Formats: C-alpha cells, structure tokens, sequence
C-alpha cells in the first residue's frame, strides 16, 4: 500500500475523509503518522476513534525553524512515508522540509488557484464577487498555493453566499478530490514534466471536476 503521512492542525475534516475513503476500501494506502502542530486540534481525536498514529510536534519546541521542519521530516521518513499531504495544516514549509520529498508534498485549498490564494479563499471569493470558485489539490513548493495543479474542483458562488455557505459547498469537493489524488498516487499515475501534472489514463475535459473523479 501507499505509506502517507498527514499533517494538521485544527479540525481536519480532510483528514476524515481520506480515513473514511481508505476505511471503504476507495483509497489503497495507510496513514503511517499524522503530526499536528497544534495540541488542541480535533483532528487528533480522530485519530484516536481510529486507531491511526498521531504525534503533536510544535513550533514552540524548537528554537529555529530548520529544527522544527527537520524533526517532522525525519519522524515521518522513520515511518516510510512516501506521500505528505497538507490537511488544514497552517505551518508554511520550506526547502528545509520539501527537500526530503521531492514532488510528494500537496496540499489541498479552496479556491482555484492562482486565484484567491492565502488565508480565507472562500471569504475572498464572496467579496470579491466571482461566479465560479473551487477547490485545488497542488504539489507544495516555495509559492504560497501557486505549484503544480493535480486536480479541480469547480463551484457556483450564489449572490447571497457568505462565506461559511460557499466553503460549505466547496468543502463538499475537497473531501473528494484529495482522496482520489492520493488514490491516483497509490496507482502510481501522477506524472510530473516541468510544473505540469498528468494524472495516467484520466478522464481530462470534463465538469465540475477536471481530470474527472473515478472512486466517487
Ligand atoms: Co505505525
Ligand atoms: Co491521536
Ligand atoms: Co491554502
Ligand atoms: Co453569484
Ligand atoms: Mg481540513
């Protein structure tokens, strides 16, 4: 199976659904570790009803950032993850961490990137006032949600949404695609040339997901 490691902090509903999406059978890989830089995150207690392996490493432990982003490298090496993937986590990574993984970090954000990057995309989406927003499963790399694009997802904004009824409609997405690309890197059908994605044998050209869903 796929080894994968999650990291997070706070609610992590991405996390349940890759647990639940493994647990059906969808999805063949195993979450070796989840790290959560915050102590309090309700994701760890999802890995608790789970039975999945959680370790809290904080910033706060370690003087520099170098330390802190090597510690939760080397804990995830330790449990052969091939895989890192970005679940709500709210630390920015740097080449000191993204070294160890070459083009096996992504993260998965609610807008369609490059638009509405940073903090409270759906938020910025509704203000903004954008017919068609999103969501993006991306490969991590020095830009703040502007690597390589995998998969996405694409969502009606309505005239009243605020911005907890359009990440609600997005989030419904995100607890879709990001499991399937895990699924499509256990099949080993993510092709990288340049900072292009190609996802082998995928269905491209269709709506609203694009490459096209094949677990859901
Ligand atoms: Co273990
Ligand atoms: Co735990
Ligand atoms: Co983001
Ligand atoms: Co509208
Ligand atoms: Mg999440």
């Amino acid at each position: 199976m796929l080894k994968i490691g999650v990291l997070v902090s706070g609610r992590g509903s991405n996390l349940q659904a890759i647990i639940d999406a493994i647990e059906s059978g969808k999805v063949n890989a195993s979450i070796e570790l989840v790290i959560s830089d915050n102590p309090k995150a309700y994701a760890i207690e999802r890995c608790k009803k789970h039975n999945v392996e959680c370790k809290v490493i904080q910033r706060k432990e370690f003087p520099s950032k170098k330390e802190f982003e090597e510690r939760m490298a080397l804990e995830l090496k330790k449990k052969g993850v091939e895989l890192v993937v970005l679940a709500g986590f709210m630390r920015i990574l740097s080449h000191n961490f993204l070294k160890y993984f070459p083009n096996k970090v992504i993260n998965i954000h609610p807008s369609l990137i490059p638009a509405f990057q940073g903090l409270h995309a759906q938020k910025q989406a509704v203000e903004f006032g954008v017919k068609f927003s999103g969501c993006t499963v991306h490969i991590v790399d020095e830009s703040v949600d502007a690597g390589p694009v995998i998969v996405q997802a694409v969502v009606p904004v309505l005239p009243e949404d605020d911005e907890n009824t359009l990440a609600d409609r997005i989030l419904k997405w995100e607890h879709k695609i990001l499991p399937q690309t895990v699924q499509w890197f256990a099949q080993d059908r993510i092709i990288i040339d340049g900072r292009k994605v190609i996802v082998k044998d995928a269905t491209y050209g269709t709506l609203p997901v694009n490459p096209a869903l094949e677990i859901f």
